[PDB]
């Protein structure tokens, strides 16, 4: 809405003549990632503030396993009240800087019973409940230099990526097994009623949480690769009988436990990209 | 952002600039390019010579009936606000039209429809509308109609009833049922295709009910169908996706049918 | 968000420096409850006009000798108002020193169990604007208010709830108390056939245009919450039905109810905690 496509040209000016690195993979890391720039060889780290035209957190560019990567550490919601086209305003920037291919990783609620706290969901597929009633970071004017009027989302989520992402859990000889399924995006920032739960499981999601579905919508359209998992912070309350609730210091401390299985996750997956 | 004074000042254009007087405002979808080539006495205005109108607007008679017939219309994902969306449906009020026919392509969600089929719309579902982006939201004008209408008769019985007669009196039948607005413009993922379905949606697209809503309101009769242009993927199998370009497609090839059941139509449609 | 916490604290001590009325329970009057004012004590009126920062009027006073505030007219999604201004009260109160929100509303039927005249506590509720961004907590979050991701599994108060079953039951009452879900709509439309199943099979058992802002709003900030819905008509189900939703059956319906939900709502006040 805000930002001219030469916006994006010039913050993707800026950062290619500040940095000799041209990554091939966009990792948007979410809850549990925040030390994943720690295993980057060749680091070089931009304050959002010192990035033209970045909403007003930290972008690293280096190699993760050999790989030429870029780290949003710190990403933008709904919830703080930034318009989708400043959530979204980095997946534009990482198009022109040339990936072609986005990680997005989130916390999440757990909606499907099978799930546990600490359980890894591979994203197969999303639910926009904001994108239904208008908030899709689409909305308004096409740029064709950026892709089509109308893009399909009904194959957003790398197939070969998700097989892949099975075969190297498997190699890691880890104690639990991997999920998979949907994710459903909601606005929050307050967690959801017993009744919503119900409803969020009646549509048929595994998985709840407030972020990435823009991004996804934004890197699709621009023709990126896209892979996501969601880390179970927690099992949302689905009866009345219950009396936990669900808190941000429970899905802070389910982060900080998995966070070395999920950076050793995402480090191995590198491998198994395809090249450009 | 309009007044009433905005509204009454663009219908006294239109009412001076045209001796035509439109029983019937209808909303050309897709398919319906070349519905104003079958009007008597054309006039038309561009929307850009029109004050106050956020395209063309065509004045005659389609097989005698007085109409005006809007050959481009805006949407949500254009990023027009509805007010913007809707206001032509304001205008067309008090320009003395009773009745509106709203067309659009749409998805199948229901498995028995085609690609090519008409489906009449007798209900709807407005996603936009229960989370507030309803036409109505602000002060209400009373000049206009009621604070709190009722939509649960939205789609006029008899001329749906009279549209299965006149498609009888024309190889496939007419389907019937519930059309679901999404804002898009993005097309459905699996899962959301499985949603809109579990909602009982028939059929979704990216229009319509706005204009409906506000019609209804100004108290018009509301006659509308979709063109099925292409059946909505509802499983992970699939190595086929929805494009623009397949929406356009179909559209083309029912254009002549669409057009020819439209103007039958005007026949059966209540004299004022 | 167009409110600072200044603008907030100044209302707060705007009211506080014009009544000596110290407020425990805020009541956010719906249909049916036009005059409940009327039964005050030491009643103090403050018109909306009257009050810095305010987006009808504001009564202090005692119900049934329990210190209240009361909103005579609330503000809807459907006027306009964004959920910041709608409510904005709620916050004010909060500052005044309450500690429970009393909130009520008229709604539609879903649950084919419910008759018109039916009162329903409200045991949840499902927010669809919220879903989708249309909640009242977006934007930056004050620690002085509440915390940033607050729960709202727990938003209507058990102990409240028992004790208005119990209440109800000593009145004697022809009908019993319902309880179910409670949807929030924008509106100002009412539903088509095709979407009045559609809230039915989310689980909804009554559908209305406010009161799930300011019960959010009400838990961020720690207050206590009860609330309940007057059952005004049956939402139409079923294409056959030549009856449609007006709101002139809705204001009936709450002219009917008016003298029992008075009655009810001043008895509760002497079961709320201290
Ligand atoms: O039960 C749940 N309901 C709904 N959302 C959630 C989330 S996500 C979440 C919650 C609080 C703060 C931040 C969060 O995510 C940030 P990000 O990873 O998308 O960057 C966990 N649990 C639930
Ligand atoms: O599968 C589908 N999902 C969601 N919407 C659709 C539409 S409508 C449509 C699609 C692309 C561009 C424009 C469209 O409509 C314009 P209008 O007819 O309302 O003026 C067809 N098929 C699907
Ligand atoms: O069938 C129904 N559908 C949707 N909403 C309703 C309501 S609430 C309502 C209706 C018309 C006008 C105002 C209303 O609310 C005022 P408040 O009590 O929230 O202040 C009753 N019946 C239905």
């Amino acid at each position: 809405n805000g930002y001219t496509y030469e916006d994006y040209k010039n913050t993707a000016e800026w950062l290619l003549s500040h940095t000799k690195h041209r990554p091939q993979v966009a990792i948007i890391c979410g809850s549990g990632l925040g030390g994943l720039t720690d295993k980057l060889t060749q680091a070089q780290i931009f304050d959002y503030g010192e990035i033209p035209n970045f909403p007003r957190g930290r972008l690293v560019f280096g190699f993760l396993n050999g790989r030429a990567c870029v780290m949003m550490q710190g990403r933008f919601h709904m919830y703080e009240g930034y318009p989708l086209w400043k959530v979204t305003f980095p997946v534009r920037v990482f198009h022109l800087l040339g990936v072609d291919t986005l990680v997005v990783t989130n916390a999440a609620g757990g909606l499907n019973p099978k799930f546990e706290v600490g359980d890894i969901m591979l994203i197969r597929d999303h639910i926009n409940l904001p994108g239904f009633s208008g908030q899709n970071p689409l909305r308004g004017p096409n740029d064709e230099r950026f892709g089509d009027r109308f893009p399909a989302m009904s194959d957003a989520y790398d197939r070969t990526m998700r097989q892949r992402a099975l075969s190297t859990w498997k190699q890691m000889g880890e104690q639990r097994e991997l999920q998979e399924g949907t994710y459903v995006m909601v606005a929050g920032p307050s967690f959801e009623t017993v009744a919503e739960c119900r409803v969020l499981q009646k549509l048929g999601a595994d998985a709840v949480g407030m972020s990435t579905v823009p991004e996804v919508i934004v890197a699709r359209h621009c023709g990126l690769r896209v892979f996501g998992f969601s880390l179970i912070t927690n099992k949302v309350i689905m009866d009345y009988e219950s009396l936990e609730k669900a808190n941000h210091e429970e899905v802070l401390a389910a982060g900080k436990q998995a966070a070395q299985k999920l950076e050793q996750f995402v480090s191995i997956l590198m491998a198994s990209i395809p090249l450009p």
